[PDB]
């Protein structure tokens, strides 16, 4: 099929692990911490899996900023969202970290969890294939809406060229249906609702000083 | 063109006048009355206008007072983005309600009012049409991820008709750009967030309890 969707299928970063420190006492703190902590090694690889995108390198590095500044929570989000899949009522934010209601609860996460649970569960019922997540991860990342692109029209150029590839993926992959393609697009709204609600709540809990983050976090968190 | 895309056309309603006080000292308090008066009225005209939508009235009353509870805010900031196309860092509320950016201040509203300005300065570079307009408020009711859904077939060919109105629009009208549908969705996401913070910014505004509001416009606002 087309060409970017199998450079984004080569380009996925493996998987890593949660690691809860196992001498801590479960908490909401520990749940809190171990969830931050995850979140910040995953930035570092987001980060290194954009060079992948293509032109997005050609970008200024201050453009580069901007958009993963913006597209941070929904790129994390989406990826929990595609690991829980064959999951029901769980999200598998690592091998060895999954949540389910109870522990949700326990962190103060239910309703959270909740909307992401409901992005999950729409996906599954259109069958979101490895080939669309990848895609539709870029163009999060393309169309994340910075208010500070220095070069809008490349920003531009960006986002249509990973919306071809959705397009001409599902046009060879899913003539059965000739809507596909928007569908999957129409999913977006529901991803930046629940990564704009994500970023309000972490922001809080920054601000409450109790959860240590690390740098690169609170950058990312301090930016959006 | 498309049937759906005429006939969402001629229903279109007729604008309606905010009408402030002109007996009340000019306020942050006169400034939020007068405007969420207004939308109380044009809820009112919303809920009419979407009997018009093909097959929205053959729903369950649950599901479209679910579907509209939903959207009601992104059908209210859509309307005054478009209503602004024609204007200058303004927002033209009504014909006699258009706020800069001094008016925004007094208000409240400068940070909400600069994310709506955002969406205006991004449907003017695409140059929205109206046939556009109104069929991206009738996708954004059938897209608007109610929770409390009972026939989610029928939401979802909903979903379909008003998208594959707008898939041959632009196939006929906009042959110089084949992405133009995909783009047109791909600016929900930034309303969606925009409806998100408006729908928190007045409901700690209805929690003060210094503004006065209708009783349509609380009962959107509680169950959003
Ligand atoms: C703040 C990001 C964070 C910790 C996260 C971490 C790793 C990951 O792969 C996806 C998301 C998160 C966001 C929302 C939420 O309800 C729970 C956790
Ligand atoms: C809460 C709805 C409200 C009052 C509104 C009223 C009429 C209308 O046509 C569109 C929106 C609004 C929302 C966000 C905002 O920044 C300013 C005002």
């Amino acid at each position: 099929y087309n060409k970017i969707v199998s450079h984004l299928l080569v380009a996925e970063p493996e998987k890593i692990y949660a690691m809860p420190d196992p001498t801590v006492p479960d908490s909401d703190i520990k749940a809190l911490t171990t969830l931050c902590d995850l979140a910040d090694r995953e930035l570092v690889v987001i980060i290194g899996w954009a060079k992948h995108i293509p032109g997005f390198s050609t970008l200024s590095l201050a453009d580069q900023m901007s958009l993963l500044q913006s597209a941070w929570m929904e790129i994390l989000i989406l990826g929990v969202v595609y690991r829980s899949l064959s999951f029901e009522d769980e999200l598998v934010y690592a091998d060895d970290y999954i949540m389910d209601e109870d522990q949700s609860k326990l962190a103060g996460l239910l309703d959270l969890n909740n909307a992401i649970l409901q992005l999950v569960k729409k996906y599954k019922s259109m069958k979101l294939e490895k080939e669309e997540f990848v895609t539709l991860k870029a163009i999060a990342l393309a169309n994340s809406d910075s208010m500070h692109i220095e070069d809008v029209e490349a920003v531009q150029k960006l986002q249509d060229v990973l919306h071809e590839a959705l397009q001409d993926y599902e046009a060879g992959q899913h003539m059965e249906d000739p809507r596909r393609a928007g569908k999957m697009l129409m999913t977006l709204p529901l991803l930046r609702q629940t990564s704009t609600k994500a970023v309000q709540h972490f922001y809080n809990i920054k601000l409450e000083g109790k959860v240590p983050m690390h740098k690169l976090f609170l950058e990312m968190l301090e930016a959006k």
